[PDB]
């Protein structure tokens, strides 16, 4: 039931890429997310996004480090960064990527393959 929401309640079937990277000072670890032609550009404006809600099978993680990627003043891609300052955070990140990657092979859409449910 893992899914990505930019405003909670908005399920995104988009297939964003996942990359791992370190902080600027190389202190705490973090991960980058690439969104290509996301639908959140037709509902809410990019300037209306201040964070992303990652809902995992167990709990959820709140991310406020979100930046939009504009091309020549033409919105088309959005980027997000997750901070892994805490240790137990890695457990959810690895599980989310493991289960999420299994459902979508970075090329398959989450929709269709994942059945929708009335609850949450």
């Amino acid at each position: 039931m893992a899914e990505i929401q930019f405003s909670k309640g908005v399920a995104e079937t988009v297939v964003p890429e996942v990359r791992l990277s370190k902080s600027k000072n190389g202190q705490s670890g973090m991960a980058k997310f690439y969104f290509l032609e996301p639908t959140i550009l037709a509902k809410e404006s990019t300037d209306d996004i201040t964070g992303m809600y990652l809902i995992d099978d167990e709990g959820e993680i709140i991310t406020r480090e979100v930046k939009g990627k504009f091309i020549n003043g033409r919105p088309t891609a959005i980027e997000a960064t997750v901070i892994l300052n805490s240790q137990p955070e890695w457990d959810r990140f690895m599980r989310f990527m493991e289960r999420y990657g299994a459902e979508n092979g970075l090329g398959f859409s989450k929709s269709e393959l994942e059945h929708h449910h009335h609850h949450h």
